[PDB]
DNA sequence: TTTTGGCTTTGCCA
């Protein structure tokens, strides 16, 4: 009984079809358009397709229109008024970009209940799930165009009767999980946001990365001669085979050559240093500033360079990622003797009179650690401003807990966060630097001194195998069937999984919950501001995001007003039996991050 | 086959 009526058509017709658009809790949206590149209203963008049930769906033409334009404006922006569309993020920035339309109010999607629903199982397209989940449609699918040809009006049609269906199972599927209030709440501005986030993009000033490259070029020459002297014939040094042929066959012994077994041959005859440090520069110029630089489109109304990342957001713990070049994975400052601090974050520049503002949760995952497992030992070192990876140095290496350097504080949160996850002995033995007895000497001490750590390890096995799965602190269940294996490795490796789950999940759960904070409070404090650079400074922004951070990117009358909102909303996220400290660096780049005590 | 998550196996960010 699939039907399309084409409401703009009559003004009569088109005025009551808005009448009781207006009136509907939850409707269902697609969009209609040509085959074009980066959009227009009336030359891409063809129309939108409403759909309220019964497979009876509503055409709007947008094509040859001020007047139907803006009744659909009215309509879609802050009509209960649910939207429901397919790829949230890509219609939002479709409509944004095409007419200037900003979906306001509560968004729903079926590709995020259906990762809610599991989220180890693979992305499935929209035909997928109807075959799956509502397999009463199977036959309006033949009208969803083909590879070749495809009707924009009868696809949107048929797209959005197809999605209302979907989203009307998995809403009940997600109601017996008790995920539907998490779905509404968390997940969906979370989308929301990352869809602000990609139409915002970071800057990205090619002056500096220009310089960095010439000095990452000019090392490489200097570490070839270099190297060439060492040896006295032009050997290739980027395949592994030459390095692995005469080199450290007779001169050194343990080919497995990486990055741990060159690093205790560091102290011997520098040639594995070289080596090392021509590895990683042309690591470096490889994936960062390459990528980097074709990527980059320019604003104008800006008038700057600047990067648009695409958030991926279908993980198995909540992680929120980026595709291809991503940016999350940019190298930290080092040292280049030539000394030089080769700072590429530092590329990622504000506008023209901001600042970068990233905020960052100090020691996230232990704190919801601490909460989840009722440790009271850690729970009250993390009351007292004590650093847990700086104090775990001191007392591993004997110095004073002030006079620890960074390098040994990764050290020791390297230690503390895979002893926590479950490393074994041999593991901690082979990268702490002792024998396997004294590292399960260490594993049985630091077991035996967190008492609570321990317990929660075992009882979130325990309740892994009861259950089938595991939940986080919002209620996020992800499924393990290998928790009852009976292959020792497969049943270790679940437990792993069981354990990094329960605690990623609820800190990824609780950094979504905070970036949907602030942007409800930034919008109230600030609501004569543009929702990102393609709408149209007050305010921030939200360039990215780090897992753990939040960038943001604010006017320089505005640092102190949005850094204490942000502080406020990361801190008052949740209640939990610990503290949660979140510390906000101002500066003028990402690479230039000074501390900004508040 | 014995920290894990993301991207690409090994190294970089979480
Ligand atoms: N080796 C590892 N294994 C498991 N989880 C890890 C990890 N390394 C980091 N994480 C997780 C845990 C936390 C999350 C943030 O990564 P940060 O390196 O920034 O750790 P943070 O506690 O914030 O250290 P601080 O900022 O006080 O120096 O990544
Ligand atoms: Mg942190």
């Amino acid at each position: 009984t699939f039907s399309i009526i084409d409401v703009a058509s009559d003004r009569r017709l088109f005025n009551t079809f808005i009448k009781e658009w207006k009136t509907k809790e939850r409707y269902s949206l697609a969009l209609a358009c040509e085959k074009r590149e980066h959009d227009s209203d009336g030359l891409v963008l063809i129309g939108l397709s409403v759909c309220w049930g019964a497979r009876d769906s509503y055409y709007i033409s947008l094509q040859q229109v001020s007047e139907r334009l803006g009744q659909v404006r009215s309509c879609l922006s802050r009509p209960g008024g649910v939207v429901v569309t397919y790829d949230i993020i890509q219609v939002y920035k479709t409509l944004v970009l095409s007419c200037g339309i900003s979906l306001a109010g509560n968004c729903e999607d079926p590709k995020v209940a259906c990762w809610l629903l599991d989220p180890g199982s693979e992305e499935r397209t929209l035909p997928n799930m109807v075959t799956v989940y509502c397999p009463e449609e199977l036959p309006l699918l033949d009208g969803l165009g083909s590879a070749h040809a495809h009707c924009p009006r009868v696809r949107a049609a048929t797209k959005s009767v197809l999605v209302h269906a979907v989203m009307n199972h998995l809403t009940g599927l997600l109601e017996k999980d008790s995920m539907l209030d998490l779905f509404r709440s968390i997940e969906m501005p979370s989308q929301v946001c990352l869809a602000l986030l990609e139409l915002n993009g970071v800057g990205f000033s090619v002056e500096e990365c220009e310089r960095q490259k010439h000095v990452m070029q000019a090392k490489l020459t200097a570490l070839e001669s270099q190297a060439y002297n060492l040896a006295g014939h032009s050997f290739s040094l980027t395949s592994i085979d030459d390095i692995a042929q005469v080199l450290f066959l007779e001169l050194h012994l343990p080919f497995s050559t990486t990055k741990d077994i060159l690093e205790k041959l560091r102290p011997l005859h520098p040639l594995p240093g070289v080596i090392l440090e021509w590895r990683r520069i042309t690591n470096a110029l490889t994936k960062v500033v390459f990528p980097l630089q074709r990527e980059k489109q320019y604003h104008p109304t800006l008038a700057m360079d600047r990067i648009y990342p695409i958030a991926q957001t279908h993980t198995a713990t909540g992680r929120v990622s980026f595709t291809e070049p991503n940016i999350q994975n940019v190298p930290k400052d080092f040292e280049i003797c030539m000394a030089f601090s080769v700072s590429m974050r530092h590329a990622f520049v504000p506008f023209s009179g901001g600042m970068i503002l990233a905020a960052d949760y100090s020691q996230l995952e232990l704190r919801v650690l601490a909460h989840l497992s009722k440790d009271q030992r850690l729970l009250q070192v993390l009351n007292g401003g004590a650093d847990v990876f700086r104090c775990i140095a001191a007392e591993w290496k004997g110095v004073d807990p002030e006079t620890v350097n960074d390098s040994l504080r990764q050290q020791a949160k390297q230690i503390c966060y895979g002893i926590i996850y479950g490393m074994g002995a041999k593991s901690l033995g082979e990268q702490m630097g002792v024998e396997e007895n004294d590292a399960a000497c260490y594993i049985e001490s630091f077991k035996a001194r967190y008492k609570g750590i321990n317990a929660f390890l075992k009882e979130t096995v325990k309740n892994c195998i009861k259950n089938g799965y595991v939940q986080t602190l919002m209620g996020r269940r992800r499924y393990l069937p290998g928790i009852s294996n009976t292959n020792t490795h497969i049943k270790a490796h679940a437990e792993r999984q069981a354990v990094n789950t329960t605690v990623q999940g609820s800190a990824a759960d609780i950094v979504k919950l905070a970036t949907v904070n602030i942007q409800k409070r930034l919008r109230k404090t600030y609501p004569t501001a543009p929702l990102s650079h393609q709408h149209t400074l007050r305010g921030a922004f939200f360039v990215l995001q780090l897992h753990d951070e939040l960038i943001y990117e604010t006017r320089e009358e505005d640092l102190i007003q949005v850094a204490q909102i942000v502080k406020r909303e990361m801190e008052s996220a949740v209640k939990l039996y610990v503290k949660l400290k979140a510390k906000v660096k101002v500066g003028p780049s990402w690479g230039n991050l000074q501390d900004l005590d508040l």
